[PDB]
């Protein structure tokens, strides 16, 4: 088992009618069936739930690439810093901001996501799609 283990991706809104979250830990191609979806305007933050096994660790990093179909990619890095070893997993949360709103900003958005650090070790890479919706619900 490696010495870091990311296990899940949270959006954290506290106006989202459910938990709006992913388990990371399974396949990581069918992750992209799996659409997230954000009320336009809304509050959030980004967290990242992480094991760390057995050594500490220094320079994480966590590394947001989202693209829109012909558009640049908007991009943006974190830093999450040194942890050590322990059965319970550790959360990391970006700060919060804020979805855009409008009927230009909603549809889906491709995002992949790189948990790293400054040694540039891949301690997971994936592919992940957020709808940005008018309401919560269609
Ligand atoms: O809208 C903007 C830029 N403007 C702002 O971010 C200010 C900040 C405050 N209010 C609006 N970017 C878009 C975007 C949309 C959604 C996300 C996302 C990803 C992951 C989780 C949640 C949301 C990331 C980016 C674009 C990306 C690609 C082409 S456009």
């Amino acid at each position: 088992a490696p010495n870091v283990v990311v296990t899940r991706l949270t959006l954290v809104c506290e106006s989202a009618p459910g938990p709006i979250t992913m388990d990371l830990t399974g396949d990581l191609e069918a992750l992209k069936k799996e659409t997230i979806v954000l009320k336009e305007g809304s509050e959030y933050r980004v967290k990242i739930h992480f094991k760390v096994n057995r050594d500490i660790v220094s320079g994480l990093k966590y590394v947001q690439h989202t693209y829109r179909t012909g558009v640049k990619v908007d991009k943006a890095t974190f830093m999450v810093g040194s942890y050590g070893p322990r059965p319970e997993e550790y959360e990391f949360l970006t700060p919060v901001e804020e979805a855009p709103k409008g009927m230009l900003a909603r549809g889906t958005y491709h995002n992949k996501s790189f948990f790293t650090d400054d040694d540039k070790q891949d301690h997971l890479s994936w592919e992940w799609n957020l709808s940005i919706k008018k309401e919560w619900t269609e």
